[PDB]
């Protein structure tokens, strides 16, 4: 009966640990707890707008894959398709290790891989890392304003950090992905991601740039964490100190579109796209991916022995990888409350969203802090699970 | 103490396994037991010639290995030269494995490789093999009058069967070799024979084809084993019948030219050849090879499991395998008697000798009989084990 998402949230603002947040969980379609918290910014200390904007970062990377399952079903490629079919440059892979050794790939890296994050690709910010320092060098995330496929050129030369197949790294294979739906389809991935994803659910604040309006409506970013700089030992403090982007992250490139990060978008907007994801189709009942294809996205495919799924060390007990991203496998290694198949995924900003099959039940968390110290997701998760029966 | 040699080798005659064979044992570079028994061929009975000749096959090989080694001294390459660095179509090698997988070699070879036959090439009549059957297709064995810069090339093209440096497998790399012996000098391979081992040597007789009163002098050849055809599921059965050799050993082409095989030769051309291996130098006193680079070519460099060394399955107890061929490394497991350091090879029409430096003694038999299932050369080596110290 309390407002446990409330008092998450609140506590969260008055102990200055997230400037402003939005949450809304929807049961059968239709918003059961919705609340917000704190302000836009606390320089100025504005309320948090109708419809504001959020920086989601890897929330991007359902979208970009379902929208890869779409073009699957439509016969584009297939899971097993060997991406240098369609980009010659990623013909020849390397593979680096540990202790300096470099090889050829044993396998070429497919689809499957890259949505399954076992292509062997990694991150500029992985910590530890025998290829980051390449990434970095490289400019793959700190460069905003180059363009994809040119980013994919860079990133083709260097070695991977596995075999394809044959381990799990999350990593810039999203990206990829991205990339590899433009040369299949000779379309750009925004332009794609607009007809078939966008405009059937109404998402109309969703996208790589700021609206024409959008300006004020951005919320504003903290943290101290750094997606591109040297991989930090310890974590950054947490400290709401506005986040500098450098130009990894434009407001208004026509151009800028990426695959791993870099979408904008509206707590309505995203949950438009999580209720979706319950049934396959629009609220009206437009079929946007079968309910067969949407099976095989969903079903666990990576399994993890122990140690479980880790970023940089981080765990995700109970989780596995299913094609869009995590899903619940083990309520008994969950460290938060959840429901066996429960699936979504987060951004490095703390935006997190969950769908829960057996509730029918979606939610999603928006703020802007980049580097918390405090998992406000999986907590709001957790106190939206408390408030079912 | 009573003749073990004329004894063995007359019980061969005697009993119809050999057409012919002669003998010889030196001491301190000296005869101390030698013999003939037979006749040149059953045919016509006719006596075993005054210098008679011998196809002596893989006997070829320790003298193609001491001159990379007398190449390797004069700094034309070394053990850890890509052999790629000599001829690129040698780029880029694949493996193939039982279960059909084909992936890209995970090391350059290198010439140490091809000297240990850890390079992952393998024969044509190599039983069970995952690639020999592409071999026979290729004619690598039996198109003698092909020249070896492009048999190379064929053969360059195929797969090896495991990634370079991690297995042992005899195989046609002595042939790899002299090719690249020829890439990285400019010269022929025959002629740096002749130039800086046999005519040293005195080896008046020895070369890839029949001296010119040659003819009348040459031993026949007799059994059933193909090193071309279909690899056998039991061995040929030993009978006195004389061998189509086919086109793979022809007696007059100025060109053929190899590694593996090839050389005609004599008891004391040979004898000349492995006398000087207890010392790298010639009866004058010329050093064909320095006494450091000698030890670096005698040590045992390839070490067996307790499946130990084996060639088609068949073992060789006890014996490591060096630069040359093979070393006795544990007389506890030998199958024949012997000295620890003993070491030399043999060829596949049973032609065999040996060196054991304990004793100051050479050995070795001379015969033509391909396939036989009477182990002539380990037998006659006993033999003379036993009659010395």
């Amino acid at each position: 009966m309390p407002d446990l998402l409330t008092n998450v949230a609140e506590n969260y603002v008055n102990q200055d640990l997230f400037a402003g947040i939005e949450w809304r969980i929807d049961q059968d379609g239709k918003p059961i707890f919705q609340g917000c918290a704190g302000v836009k910014d606390i320089e100025t200390r504005t309320f948090i707008p109708k419809n504001a904007i959020y920086r989601i970062y890897s929330m991007t990377k359902p979208i970009v894959s379902f929208l890869a399952m779409m073009l699957i079903e439509r016969g584009v490629f297939r899971l097993s398709s060997p991406i240098q079919n369609f980009d010659p440059r990623f013909k020849s892979m390397k593979v680096i290790d540990q202790h300096a050794h470099i090889e050829p790939a044993t396998a070429l890296i497919t689809i499957e891989h890259l949505l399954t994050h076992q292509a062997g690709f990694s991150y500029d910010w992985s910590l530890g890392c025998p290829i980051s320092a390449h990434y970095r060098d490289a400019q793959l995330i700190e460069d905003g304003g180059r363009d994809l496929t040119d980013m994919m050129g860079v990133l083709a030369e260097l070695p991977l950090v596995f075999h394809p197949g044959t381990q799990w790294k999350y990593s810039i294979s999203t990206d990829v992905l991205a990339h590899i739906i433009e040369c299949a389809t000779g379309e750009r991935v925004d332009d794609l991601l607009q007809r078939l994803i966008f405009d059937p659910l109404d998402m109309q604040d969703t996208g790589f740039s700021l609206p024409l309006d959008g300006a004020s409506r951005l919320m504003e970013v903290y943290g101290m964490r750094s997606l591109h700089g040297l991989p930090a030992l310890k974590p950054a403090p947490h400290v709401l100190v506005p986040a500098d982007l450098g130009s990894s992250h434009p407001t208004d490139d026509p151009d800028f579109r990426r695959g791993g990060h870099g979408l904008y978008s509206t707590l309505d907007d995203y949950m438009a796209f999580a209720n979706m994801l319950l049934s396959g189709q629009t609220p009206e009942g437009e079929t946007l991916l079968s309910p067969a294809v949407l099976k095989l996205a969903l079903a666990p495919r990576v399994h993890f022995g122990a140690r479980g799924m880790r970023i940089n060390d981080e765990p995700f007990a109970g989780y596995s990888w299913n094609l869009l991203g995590r899903v619940m496998t083990d309520v008994g290694a969950a460290a938060y409350a959840t429901h066996l198949g429960e699936f979504g995924w987060s951004g490095a900003a703390a935006t997190y969203f969950w769908v829960d099959p057996t509730k029918n039940m979606t939610g999603c968390v928006m703020t802007q802090f980049l580097g918390s110290q405090h998992p406000i997701g999986s907590d709001m998760q957790a106190a939206a699970m408390s408030m079912l029966g």
